[PDB]
C-alpha cells in the first residue's frame, strides 16, 4: 500500500531524543557494516516505546546498555522498541548495499567513490535512526576501508583519530562538536585530488578549505575555492556571520540528485557547480557555481546552526538561503540582471506551479514524500517572501530581524512562524497578516485602475487583489501585498509621493480585498511604474498603454522597471500573435514596437547588461503563463516568428551592436560578462537574417570562439535556426567533447530543444549515445527532462508521441530513480491546461504510470493529484 499523507497540524514532540551518536562504518561497496551507538533520553510517557525509522537496512544486532535486546520488533519502515529505561544506550549494527543505490539516497555509489546524501530522510537508508529534524546529536564517525581504494575518508568536523589495520584497511575517525540533525551528516569514500586554501576570518579564525575533486580535475577548481571564499567573506560584510568550524570541505561527485548539500563542514556538490574552465564552461556555469557554493556555505547559519523543527518547516531554511544567495549575487554582480532573471522563473516557472495540482504553500500542510516538496514555490517564492519582509522593515530592521533570530534560535529546530516573529518583534512592524503568506497557496491577482483628477491635483489608484482558488485549497483571503510604485512627469522626472501636506511611503500596503490610494501635488497627469522590483509576487492587471511603457523603457529609474515595462509591451504581442496563428494568420506587429527596442539597441547610455535581457525574448515557458489555455505550437511559433521580423526590422543595428561589443579577451568579470551577453543576444536574432549571412556569421564565431559562452551562444544559434552549418557544427562539438559529460549536457540540451521536425527520433537514437546514460541523473535531465520540460511544443507532439516517450522514460526511472522520475513528469501534470484532445492523452499516460508495479510514492503522490 501506498504511504499515507502526512499533515503539518499532526506535530508532536519526540518522545525519545538522541543526544550522542558514535558510528562505525566498515565500508564496502557490495556489504557495508555500519555500527550505530545512540544515547538516548525518553521525553514522552514511561511506557511509549522507541519508534526508530529505517529503509532497506539488513538488522544484524539490537543491545540496550549492552544487553541484548528481545523486547522489539521490525515493521514497515520501523524498528519499535518496547520497554526501555528513560536514560540508555542502544546499539545497532546493520548492513547495507551502496552498490545497489540506484536511488542516490543514503549511502551509494558515485563512480568509483562512496558518498551520501541525506537529506530528507536518507539517513534512514543507513541504520535505524529518530530520522526527523528535531532531533539534534553530537555525531563522531568512525570510518574503516581499504586504503588503496578509499584513501580519503571523509566525515562531518575534524579528524580525531586514525589507524592502520591488518589486510590493507585503514581508518580515520572525525568529530562534529555541533549537536545536528541526520539529514546533514555526510560521509565520502575515495581517491581524489585536493585544492587547498585559507580564509581567515574578520576575528581571525584560519579555516582550512578543501575542495576534493576526481584524479586529474585541479585546473577546473580555482573558481569555486575562489567562490568559497568570496561567499564567507559575503557573509562576514552583510550579514556579521563567520564561519564556525575549522575546515570547509566539499566534495565534487558526478552522481547526484541535487545540485548541492550543505552537509556541516563537508557539502557535497554536483559537480556542474564546481568544475569549471574557460574552455568547457560558460559565463552562465561560472555565475551559478558563485550562487550554488554560496548559497550552501549560506546554509551554515540558516539550516544548520538554527534548523528545521520539522520538514514542512523547509522554507524557513530554503526561501530565506535563496534570498541570501539572490542578495550575494546581486552585490557582487549585477543586481538588476538577477532580479530580472529571478523574475523571470516566478512568472514563468513558479507561477504555473502555484495554479497546479501540485500547489501548496510556502510552508506545506500536508506531504506524502517530503522529496516532492524541494520546489519552485517553496525555494523561489519562499525567497519571494523573505524579500516581503526585507521590503515592508528595510535592511537596518531586517538585519536586527537575523541577529534576533539567530540569538533565540541558535542550535535549536525552529519554524517559519519562529522566524516571523523574530523580525516582527526586533522590528516594531506587524506581520501578523502577513503571515498568510506562508498558508495560502496560488498567485494573486492584483488589479489596478487610476485616475488623474486636474482640478484638485490628484491622482488616485485604485487597487484589488484576489487569488483564484487552487486544488488544495478552497478558501482565499486577502494579503498583506507591499505594492511598490512611482510616478514620472512628462519629462521623466520623479513626482514626489505625498498626502495631506505628508510624504508616503512608495510601499503601498495593499492589505483588503479593494483599497484606494490618492496622492496630491501630482502637478502632471504621471506615467506609473507599478510593482517596482516585482515588490510582490503577484499577477498585476492595469491597462497600460503602448506609450506609456516605451516612456518608461526610456525613462524609468531603475533598470528593471524598463525591462518589465518591455515585457508588458511584449505580452500583448504575444498574445496577439497566437491567437492570429490558431487562425492560420502571419505575425503582426506594429512599427512603434520594433522602435522601442531599436531604441534600446541604440541607446549609449543604457547598462549592457540591462539591454541584453531587453533583447531576451521571454521564454516559451514565460509565454505559456500569458495563457488560459496553453497552445504550445502556437507560442512556439510565435516566437520564432517574432524572433524574424525583429531580425528583419533591426538587422543593421543588430550587427553594428555585435560587432561594437566584440572583445579580443575572455575574463569572467561583470562588465565583460554583459557586453558579451548584449553581443550575443543580437546573435540570436542575426542568426534569423538571410541564410547565408547568418550561416557565415554563426559558423565563424562558433570556430573562432576562445571560450565556451561565444562557441555555445554560436551552435545555440544554429540550431534555433536550423542553419546549413548545424549538423557540421553539432558533429565537431560531439567530437571534441564526449569524453566530458558536463560539456556535452549543452549539447544534448541543444538536441532536446530544436525546432527540427525529426527531434523526437533524434532523441529517442540519443539514449544510445556514447555520451548518455540512464545511470546519471544530469545526462537524464538534460535529454530527457529538457525534451519534456523545455521543448513543449514537440513534447505536445498532436499524435501524442512526446507522453508515449516520457511514459516510457519514466516506467525505467519509476524503479531505477524515483526522485529524478518525480521531476521528470511534471510536465504531465500541467494537462488541465491544454486542450481537451491533449488532455485526454495525458490522462491515459497517467493511468499507464498510475497501473505500474512497485509504484514510487515520489510518483503516485503527483499522479493521484493529476488525474483527481
Ligand atoms: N538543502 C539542499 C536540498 C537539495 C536541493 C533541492 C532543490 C534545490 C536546491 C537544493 C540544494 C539545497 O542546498 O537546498
Ligand atoms: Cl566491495
Ligand atoms: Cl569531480
Ligand atoms: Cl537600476
Ligand atoms: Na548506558
Ligand atoms: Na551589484
Ligand atoms: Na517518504
Ligand atoms: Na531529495
Ligand atoms: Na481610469
Ligand atoms: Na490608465
Ligand atoms: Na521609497
Ligand atoms: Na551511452
Ligand atoms: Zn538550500
Amino acid at each position: 500500500q501506498q504511504p499515507q499523507a502526512k499533515y503539518r497540524h499532526d506535530y508532536r514532540a519526540p518522545d525519545y531524543q538522541i543526544t550522542d551518536i558514535d558510528l562505525t562504518f566498515d565500508l564496502d561497496a557490495q556489504k557495508t557494516v555500519v555500527t550505530a551507538v545512540s544515547q538516548a533520553v525518553r521525553h514522552g510517557a514511561s511506557d511509549a516505546p522507541l519508534r526508530l525509522n529505517g529503509e532497506d537496512l539488513k538488522l544484524v544486532s539490537v543491545h540496550i546498555n549492552d544487553e541484548p535486546w528481545t523486547a522489539w520488533k521490525e515493521e514497515e519502515g520501523a524498528l519499535v522498541i518496547s520497554n526501555l529505561p528513560e536514560r540508555f544506550t542502544l546499539k545497532i549494527i546493520n548492513e547495507i548495499s551502496p552498490a545497489a543505490n540506484t536511488a542516490l539516497e543514503g549511502l551509494y555509489q558515485s563512480g568509483d567513490a562512496l558518498c551520501t546524501q541525506c537529506e530528507a530522510e536518507g539517513f534512514r537508508h543507513i541504520t535505524y535512526y529518530l530520522d526527523r529534524p528535531d532531533v539534534l546529536a553530537r555525531f563522531t564517525t568512525k570510518i574503516i576501508a581499504d586504503k588503496i581504494k578509499y584513501p580519503f575518508l571523509l566525515s562531518n568536523g575534524n579528524r580525531v583519530a586514525q589507524g592502520e589495520l591488518e589486510n590493507g584497511r585503514h581508518w580515520v575517525q572525525w568529530q562534529d562538536p555541533f549537536p545536528k540533525p541526520c539529514y546533514l551528516f555526510a560521509l565520502v569514500a575515495g581517491d581524489f585530488d585536493v585544492l587547498r586554501d585559507t580564509f581567515t576570518t574578520r576575528s581571525g579564525r584560519e579555516v582550512a578549505l578543501e575542495l576534493y575533486v576526481d584524479r586529474g580535475n585541479l585546473d577546473r577548481a580555482p573558481w569555486a575555492m575562489t567562490s568559497l571564499k568570496n561567499s564567507m567573506k559575503w557573509d562576514e560584510e552583510r550579514f556579521g556571520l563567520e564561519y564556525d568550524l575549522d575546515i570547509y570541505m566539499i566534495v565534487a561527485v558526478d552522481f547526484f540528485n541535487m545540485g548541492a548539500m550543505e552537509n556541516k563542514g563537508l557539502n557535497i556538490f554536483n559537480s556542474k557547480y564546481v568544475l569549471a574552465r574557460t574552455d568547457t564552461a560558460t559565463d552562465k556555469d561560472y555565475l551559478d557555481i558563485e550562487r550554488v557554493i554560496g548559497h550552501e556555505y549560506f546554509h551554515n547559519w540558516t539550516g544548520n546552526r538554527v534548523t528545521c523543527r520539522d520538514w514542512f518547516q523547509l522554507s524557513l531554511k530554503e526561501g530565506l538561503t535563496v534570498f541570501r544567495d539572490q542578495e550575494f549575487s546581486s552585490d557582487l554582480g549585477s543586481r538588476a540582471v538577477n532580479r530580472i532573471n529571478n523574475v523571470r522563473t516566478m512568472r514563468g516557472l513558479q507561477f504555473a506551479e502555484d495554479a497546479s495540482p501540485m500547489a501548496h504553500p510556502i510552508r506545506p500542510d500536508m506531504v506524502i514524500e517530503m522529496n516532492n516538496f524541494y520546489t519552485l514555490t517553496v525555494y523561489e517564492k519562499g525567497a519571494e517572501v523573505i524579500r516581503m519582509i526585507h521590503t515592508l522593515l528595510g535592511e537596518e530592521n531586517f538585519q536586527k530581524g537575523m541577529q534576533l533570530y539567530f540569538e533565540r534560535h541558535d542550535g535549536s529546530a525552529a519554524t517559519c512562524d519562529d522566524f516571523v516573529q523574530a523580525m516582527e518583534d526586533a522590528s516594531n512592524v506587524d506581520l501578523s497578516h502577513f503571515r498568510r503568506w506562508y498558508s495560502q497557496s496560488g498567485t494573486p491577482i492584483v488589479t489596478v485602475k487610476d485616475d488623474y483628477n486636474p482640478e484638485t491635483e490628484q491622482y488616485t489608484l485604485t487597487i484589488s487583489q484576489r487569488t483564484p482558488a487552487t486544488p488544495d485549497q478552497a478558501e482565499k483571503q486577502p494579503l498583506h501585498i507591499p505594492f511598490a510604485i512611482e510616478l514620472y512627469d512628462n519629462e521623466g522626472k520623479v513626482i514626489p509621493l505625498q498626502k495631506g501636506g505628508h510624504p508616503v511611503n512608495s510601499v503601498l500596503n495593499v492589505t483588503q480585498a479593494e483599497q484606494t490610494f490618492v496622492f496630491d501635488n501630482v502637478y502632471f497627469q504621471p506615467v506609473p511604474a507599478l510593482l517596482c522590483e516585482f515588490s510582490a509576487p503577484v499577477k498585476l492587471e492595469y491597462k497600460w498603454s503602448d506609450q506609456q511603457l516605451t516612456f518608461l523603457m526610456r525613462h524609468a529609474r531603475n533598470d528593471f522597471s524598463r525591462w518589465d515595462a518591455a515585457q508588458s509591451l511584449l505580452a500583448t504581442y504575444i498574445k496577439l500573435n497566437v491567437a492570429r496563428h490558431q487562425q492560420g494568420q502571419p505575425l503582426s506587429l506594429p512599427v512603434h514596437v520594433a522602435d522601442a527596442f531599436r531604441a534600446v539597441l541604440l541607446d549609449e547610455k543604457i547598462d549592457p547588461a540591462l539591454a541584453a535581457e531587453i533583447l531576451t525574448l521571454p521564454s516559451v515557458n514565460e509565454m505559456a503563463e500569458l495563457f488560459d489555455i496553453i497552445d504550445p505550437i502556437a507560442i512556439a511559433e510565435v516566437r520564432e516568428a517574432l524572433t524574424r521580423t525583429l531580425a528583419t526590422e533591426l538587422a543593421d543595428e543588430l550587427l553594428a551592436i555585435y560587432n561594437a561589443n566584440y572583445q579580443s579577451e575572455y575574463r569572467v568579470e561583470h562588465e565583460d560578462i554583459a557586453k558579451r551577453t548584449l553581443r550575443n543576444a543580437c546573435l540570436r536574432f542575426l542568426a534569423f537574417g538571410e541564410t547565408h549571412l547568418a550561416d557565415v556569421l554563426v559558423s565563424k564565431q562558433f570556430h573562432e570562439a576562445n571560450n565556451m559562452t561565444d562557441a555555445l551562444a554560436a551552435l545555440s544559434a544554429a540550431v534555433a535556426a536550423q542553419l546549413p552549418c548545424r549538423d557540421a557544427l553539432m558533429q565537431e562539438y560531439d567530437d571534441k567533447w564526449h569524453q566530458n559529460g558536463l560539456v556535452m549536457d549543452k549539447w544534448f540540451i541543444l538536441q532536446a530543444t530544436s525546432p527540427a521536425a525529426n527531434v523526437l527520433e533524434t532523441v529517442r537514437g540519443l539514449l544510445q549515445h556514447r555520451s548518455f546514460t540512464m545511470s546519471n541523473p544530469n545526462r537524464i535531465r538534460s535529454l530527457i527532462g529538457a525534451f519534456a520540460g523545455s521543448n513543449p511544443a514537440a513534447f505536445h507532439a498532436e499524435d501524442g508521441s512526446g507522453y508515449l516517450f516520457l511514459v516510457e522514460m519514466l516506467t525505467d526511472l519509476n524503479s531505477r530513480n524515483p526522485q529524478v522520475a518525480s521531476r521528470l513528469i511534471e510536465p504531465l501534470i500541467r494537462l488541465k491546461r491544454y486542450d481537451a484532445k491533449r488532455q485526454e492523452k495525458m490522462r491515459a499516460a497517467l493511468e499507464q504510470l498510475k497501473g505500474l508495479e512497485n509504484l514510487s510514492g515520489d510518483l503516485y503522490e503527483k499522479i493521484t493529484k493529476a488525474l483527481a
